[PDB]
């Protein structure tokens, strides 16, 4: 009856060394605005993730709505924040 977690790593700019957070739902129910929260990092900035693309393989991809499911690299979420 565990909760549901999802293990996040985040590149920023200012950082050679990745963010680890940790993000109490599924993988395929976390959304951009549950990432931006577990961020929690005021500014413009842009979303890519790492993902699994059928034609091209791995590749980063963007994402733009607050509520749209977060793409999943080998069952956790790698990320690059840009500003």
């Amino acid at each position: 009856p565990a909760a549901a977690s999802t293990k996040v790593l985040y590149y920023t700019d200012r950082s050679l060394t990745p963010f680890l957070v940790n993000i109490p739902k599924r993988l395929g129910d976390v959304t951009l605005q549950d990432f931006k929260a577990a961020v929690d990092r005021h500014g413009s900035f842009r979303y890519h993730f790492k993902s699994l693309d059928p034609e091209f393989g791995t590749v980063k991809e963007e994402v733009f709505q607050d509520d749209a499911v977060i793409p999943g690299w080998e069952g956790k979420i790698v990320a690059w924040v840009e500003e």
